[PDB]
């Protein structure tokens, strides 16, 4: 628990422009674990904003033509300023467009973290998740997180897979998208993030997760979601240890 | 039930381009029932998604001119694609706006559901619902659900009213708009849907909202939409057939 | 409790033109005292709306390139029809670009209200300490009702300043509950383009003393429970609990 601990002290600004379905959701998300979401998507505001901010998440989950170049553009000012990204391809293997835009801007700019489910991350690398983030790793040199039935995460010489969480999670809109939010919040404006800050914040969110559909007033995926708020909120070390199911390290 | 479990077994891809109020809970209404929603509302990726999708919710609730002329291009490729259309012509009586767009949408495009109050449905025509829905259904030759205190499906030679729900529904935020989405997640790519269909959408929906108000948990508007979302998840056989009230007219 | 029963009778058509964080919140947080909301946000559509409308909200929370004319033109059609506004300038201090707007915002329509917390304020009047002092010197510069939200909240409108004391820490940790407050102030406002105070106080009261008892309730676990129960509690929210409850000091 180093890192949120940190997070609950600091309130890291955690810049996010994401999809319209998931915006409140990400946004108490981060709030619950003691980070300040801002929802900023006017690239008129960007250098004045990312000065100050700890990370930039980029979600394309309702991408259109009027988010596309603004993307972009808020991408290269978040590189120019030493803002680490953490990027959520959405659906790009489910069309063209997705696939397109998202090469489009992996070209255009780097980011620290590329986050998605192993469909998603084949579709960008054009098989084991293991398999699929290692090869993801090596194309674009940034930590991968290939969320599934367990977390793997690729990072620097380490992939690591991670095995917490419940299944009401698959049945709340934007779990995963509020996923890439809380990994953002766990960056501290580093653009090589340590590992361990995307183990935790990885396991921070899926423990939170076991331990919401736990409880008695769970009564199913309408009444997880204010649960796994409080949980978020309320998490604490002991809770943490006691549950973190890290299943295997491999070192290169 | 015979739909709502096809819903929970196959999991429809249900395309919604609705409005910026009502996203998040449309998506969750429908993941609760088993769908699988989808906000897409690039033209750009209409002709993959809809390919492979069961139903579009077309909803305008908060039109502007960014919308206008994307909502026109994906309703024509959903008819090209055979995909079915719900439409929701929210508040379309409020302003001419809204009304001229309603008109050139339903001139441009065949729709599979129009779904309204009793004023929205009036406001497109030009007393009862069941004679609006009537007249409605000889203009447009396509389903017509009008919800209210009694709710209206006019399909092909039938017209029935259903009588479930809970006032609580009205004061949580697109509660209707979250209907259209369930009413597309139960057409399954017909688009000329079973009355029973329409019936069955209708009725899940109020049937969940009426068990919900009734739970010891409800303490009103803001702890209903909760139990909502987890009595649409957990609705049985049983419950459904215990409090069904549906008649023919 | 005057005002809030002429809302659950009434059914005050509320426009918002609000950010995309909040809108359903502020929406369900308009339902439960018994407002209309409508997020309308098409200028086409403003004239037929706002002749029947009570009042419009404007929150500039996720400001960008499309909005800013739009809301510009929907503000001069509120002025033209009478409807009052209210103008929460969210986060105006982060940036230039929020500044350079908020100052057009204002040198192009008259509004009803102005809220935001001290230093959103304070950003207004220092690109034209305590928070009373900056509501006094925005009232004076813009000659609007000033609610400057905190710890203590200040309400300046006329000639009177008042600060009230209550609400919950959880407040803080729900996204837009400020947002919503805007909102809550729009509803209460029947198309008084000039709001008595006591509108004002009755809308900030009744939203921080409901949220005073759903963190009470004994089913308030946290941050994500607590904002249903805030919901049930305005929905629920009555005379003697708003009198039992209110804490307000005239400066
Ligand atoms: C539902 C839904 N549709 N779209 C396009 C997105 C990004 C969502 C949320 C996925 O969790
Ligand atoms: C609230 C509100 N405003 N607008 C424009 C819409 C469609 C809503 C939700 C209605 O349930
Ligand atoms: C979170 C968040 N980001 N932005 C830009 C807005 C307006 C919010 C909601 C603050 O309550
Ligand atoms: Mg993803
Ligand atoms: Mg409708
Ligand atoms: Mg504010």
């Amino acid at each position: 628990m180093n890192y949120l601990n940190n997070i609950r002290i600091e309130n890291p600004l955690t810049i996010c422009y994401t999809n319209d379905v998931v915006k409140n959701f990400t946004a108490n998300g981060l709030l619950s674990i003691g980070a300040s979401p801002a929802m900023s998507e006017a690239p008129e505001e960007a250098e004045e904003f990312y000065k100050v901010a700890q990370a930039l998440l980029i979600n394309i989950g309702t991408l259109t033509a009027q988010n596309e170049q603004d993307i972009i553009a808020i991408a290269q000012t978040a590189n120019e300023a030493g803002l680490p990204i953490v990027f959520d391809p959405v659906a790009v293997g489910a069309s063209t467009y997705r696939k397109q835009f998202c090469k489009l801007l992996l070209k255009s700019a780097k980011v620290s973290v590329i986050k998605g489910n192993a469909s998603e991350i084949l579709a960008l690398i054009d098989l084991d998740a293991v398999t699929i983030a290692k090869k993801a790793y090596a194309i674009y040199k940034t930590a991968i997180v290939i969320t599934g039935k367990e977390d793997v995460i690729v990072q620097g010489d380490k992939a690591i897979v991670l095995a917490n969480g419940s299944p009401l999670l698959a049945r709340v809109t934007g779990a995963g998208c509020l996923l890439g939010g809380i990994i953002a919040g766990f960056l501290f404006r580093e653009t090589e993030p340590d590992i361990e800050a995307l183990i935790e914040a990885v396991s921070v969110f899926n423990i939170a997760a076991e331990v919401a559909a736990e409880n008695e007033n769970c009564g199913g995926p309408g009444t997880f979601s204010p649960l796994l708020l409080d949980t978020l909120y309320h998490l604490n070390e002991t809770t943490y240890q006691q549950r973190i199911r890290i299943q295997e390290v491999e070192e290169n």
